[PDB]
């Protein structure tokens, strides 16, 4: 849900 760790 947004860049730090994809999702």
């Amino acid at each position: 849900t947004x860049n730090d760790t994809x999702x």
